[PDB]
């Protein structure tokens, strides 16, 4: 991996459950059966959406968990382990979608002004989540969820390993900026969702209560606004993300902006911990979108992660360190492209993130965007979690592998695996002062050959002449690997003589000892 590192210990392969309740796609019998096919082919839980929309549906307070307790007791039967998700977003009109489940209708009428929702540049109304600015609502009406949910689901706390949290649309932290009555679907530049009379009124008062007064803000801004009244989010999209966004006054409109997911972020975080801690005693986590397009468009740069509310990931990120929650990123499965119109760069946007997370110290998780319908996706999705610490990668979806045999068995190879660690020793290697020696293989595990960022740094023993390295494999997986040597500038002088093999690499941790 890169750093010298290998693949996380910690590893796991999950599976992304349907959108729509199991008896609407299969029998319960058949279910089972399709966890344990799931479990032999190295998936060690099963991620689930519980949708708010069917768990208080009939009014506050009125809630129903029958169908979260069929799950669990099917998974308990199946031997297996199940990822909940507070689905507090509607299933529906979202990339991929097949259900129809909005949130409770009841909840809009909790008030009489347009707090609740959200309204973009152009005046579309979105309301597939609340508004993380009505904080009072969201820690009163996902504070209320949760708890029930940890009551009912107590019976089952041994078999859930996990909790995520839903922090907006789709199931991740952000704004709904793009969607088809907005005019902003792929791959459009995304539109701010700012425009509802107390967003407005929010920015507003932060404003001031930064700078003080309105004439602190001009100031400070290089400005010469009349009135309070003045102080606005952007009126004009295109031309704020042209050249606005680098100014003071596009600077504080974004951390605002941002600022608003991160202060969610811990509310949510908080609710969480303090509802499922004693109870259940789990990691909780939840989601940020991979929002690859219009990355590198040099008339709009990033035109689609900032309108989404993401500005700065490195700040992003240290809000779910603080509120201690996992993250679990995307899009992994596809490569850059940064050419017109859609200028996508997925991979270097999945590289940040993981650079971020792992200097964080932030756990770090990942799933595919799309279906994958093809073992090179698989290829592609092992390089990005082997060679960046991921500690696991979620599937979507269910059905891909599980009426699939064929594919299934790409991903057993290449994704369902359990890390071990063994000793690789390499004798009589030809190295002068200064001098490093390194390892790389054909898996992804191994850098597939990678000398320049993806090999796994070896130690000299000056106590036995060799060198040596713990490194993390792939259990029960044919390997061909090769040792080598890096000068002081890090330029590769030479090679190992005779290509090594494991086949496979040992279930049980031991060594593999060669000459060079
Ligand atoms: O069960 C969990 C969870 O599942 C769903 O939510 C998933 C999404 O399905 C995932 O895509 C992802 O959410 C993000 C993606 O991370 C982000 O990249 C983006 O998706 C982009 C695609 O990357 C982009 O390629 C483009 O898709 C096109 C295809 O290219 C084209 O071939 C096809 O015909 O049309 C699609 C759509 O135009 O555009 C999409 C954006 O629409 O955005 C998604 C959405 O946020 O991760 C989440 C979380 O796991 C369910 O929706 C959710 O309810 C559920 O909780
Ligand atoms: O809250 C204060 C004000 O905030 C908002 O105004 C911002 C814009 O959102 C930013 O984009 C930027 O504006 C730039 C503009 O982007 C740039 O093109 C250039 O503007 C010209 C404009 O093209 C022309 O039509 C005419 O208006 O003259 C402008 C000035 O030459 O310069 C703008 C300013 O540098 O910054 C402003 C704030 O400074 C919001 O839209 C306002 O309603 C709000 O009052
Ligand atoms: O990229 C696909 C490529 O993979 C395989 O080639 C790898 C070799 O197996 C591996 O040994 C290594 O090759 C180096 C030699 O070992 C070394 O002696 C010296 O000659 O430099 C070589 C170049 O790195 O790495 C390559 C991949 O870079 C497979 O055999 C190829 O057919 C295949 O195209
Ligand atoms: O820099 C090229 C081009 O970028 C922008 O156009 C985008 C548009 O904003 C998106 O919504 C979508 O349609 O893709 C277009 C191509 O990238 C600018 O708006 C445009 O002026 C500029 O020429
Ligand atoms: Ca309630």
């Amino acid at each position: 991996a890169v750093n010298g590192k290998g693949m996380n210990p910690d590893y796991k392969a999950y599976l992304m459950a349907p959108l729509k309740k199991i008896p609407e796609v299969t029998n319960w019998e058949t279910f089972e059966n399709d966890l344990r096919w799931a479990k032999q082919n190295g998936f060690y839980a099963i991620t689930v959406d519980f949708w708010w929309g069917d768990m208080e549906k009939n009014g506050d307070q009125q809630f129903d968990f029958s169908y979260a307790q069929r799950f669990a007791q099917s998974v308990k039967n199946a031997g297996m382990k199940m990822i909940p998700i507070i689905s507090t977003h509607q299933c529906g009109g979202n990339v991929g979608d097949d259900c129809n489940v909005p949130i409770p209708s009841w909840v809009w009428n909790q008030k009489s002004d347009d707090s609740l929702y959200f309204k973009s540049e152009t005046g579309t109304v979105n309301k597939e989540t609340l508004n993380p600015l009505a904080s009072d609502v969201i820690r009163k009406e996902y504070g209320e969820l949760y708890t029930a949910f940890a009551a009912a689901m107590k019976p089952y706390k041994d078999v859930i390993a996990k909790i995520y949290l839903s922090g907006g649309p789709a199931g991740a932290l952000r704004y709904p900026s793009y969607t088809t009555s907005d005019g902003t679907g792929y791959p459009s530049r995304g539109k701010f969702q700012a425009y509802t009379e107390f967003a407005k009124s929010k920015f507003r008062l932060w404003v001031l209560n930064k700078y003080g007064s309105l004439n602190e803000v001009n100031k400070a801004w290089g400005t010469k606004l009349i009135s309070e009244l003045a102080i606005l989010p952007p009126s004009d999209g295109e031309q704020f993300l042209m050249n606005g966004y680098l100014s003071m006054y596009g600077k504080d409109y974004l951390e605002w902006y941002q600022g608003i997911l991160e202060n969610h972020t811990k509310l949510i975080g908080e609710l969480a911990h303090n509802a499922f801690d004693t109870t259940f005693q789990v990691p909780i986590g939840a989601k940020i979108a991979g929002v690859h397009w219009q990355y590198n468009n040099p008339t709009i740069p990033h035109g689609a992660e900032k309108p989404a509310g993401y500005n700065d990931y490195s700040h992003l990120l240290d809000a779910f360190k603080s509120a201690k929650l996992d993250v679990t990123f995307t899009c992994l499965e596809m490569t850059d492209k940064g050419s017109y119109p859609e200028y996508s760069m997925p991979k270097t946007l999945v590289q940040n993130i993981a650079t971020l997370a792992n200097e964080k110290g932030i756990v770090l998780n990942g799933e595919n965007a799309l279906s994958i319908g093809n073992e090179e996706e698989y290829k592609r999705v092992a390089e990005m979690a082997f060679n960046y610490n991921f500690a696991g990668f979620t599937l979507l979806r269910y059905q891909d592998v599980m009426y699939n045999n064929s594919l299934m068995g790409k991903f057993k190879d290449l994704l369902g695996v359990t890390p071990v660690m063994q000793t690789i020793v390499v004798k009589n290697v030809p190295t002068t002062i200064g001098d490093t020696v390194y390892i790389t293989g054909n898996r992804a595990e191994l850098g597939s050959w990678d000398t320049k960022q993806y090999p796994i740094q070896l130690y000299y023993d000056s106590h036995s002449n060799d060198w040596r390295g713990n490194v993390v494999l792939p259990a029960e997986r044919n390997i061909e690997f090769k040792a080598f040597i890096k000068s002081k500038d890090g330029t590769v002088k030479s090679w190992q003589t005779i290509q090594q093999s494991w086949n496979p690499v040992p279930l049980k941790t031991t060594s593999h000892t060669s000459s060079w």
